[PDB]
């Protein structure tokens, strides 16, 4: 989590790095020689962080794994500091639980949630990750944003448990049909 922020937060003095090279008082080939440089590292940096994360989204998705079967559904709660990482835990998910559809919560504090879900590809074509995540969120106070396939949404409460209890009923409402 820290080391995560630590790793972004170099990342994002990088940056800060470039454009004070780019708005710099220097010779311009000088500048060329030095700008070349820094966007390296700011690459480097940028993958360090993509590993790191990648990783960390690897932890949680097997953590989550041991707690439940690879079944038609996942309705779970993971801690994930940011909404790019919980989708990635979903499409990790995924890949390991081919004819699974997965809707995960995560607690923020200040009482806001984000939502990410996938539908499995085996599933019917009539069963659209958009509108299962918007029943979820709009439960929730929020919005929701995605295809067919897959989609992430916010909201805003302390009872996660009724949002999950949405989620699945949602869910197998779909998935039990014929």
């Amino acid at each position: 989590s820290r080391d995560v922020a630590e790793a972004l937060r170099l990342s994002k003095d990088i940056g800060r790095l470039i454009e004070a090279v780019e708005t710099a008082v220097m010779p311009q080939w000088q500048r060329r020689e030095l700008l070349a440089t820094v966007k390296m590292l700011q690459r480097r940096a940028n993958t360090a962080i993509r590993k790191l994360q990648m990783g960390q989204a690897a932890k949680k998705t097997q953590e989550l794994l041991e707690r439940h079967s690879k079944g038609p559904l996942i309705v779970d709660t993971v801690s994930a500091e940011s909404l790019s990482v919980l989708v990635k835990v979903v499409r990790q998910l995924c890949e390991q639980a081919p004819s699974t559809s997965v809707l995960l919560l995560s607690p923020q504090p200040m009482g806001k949630v984000l939502c990410a879900c996938q539908v499995a590809q085996g599933a019917m074509p009539t069963f659209t990750a958009e509108a299962w995540a918007l029943a979820v969120c709009s439960h929730m106070g929020g919005k929701a944003w995605g295809s067919r396939v897959v989609a992430q949404g916010t909201g805003s409460t302390t009872d996660l448990e009724a949002a999950l209890s949405i989620a699945q009923t949602y869910a197998l409402s779909q998935l039990l049909e014929h």
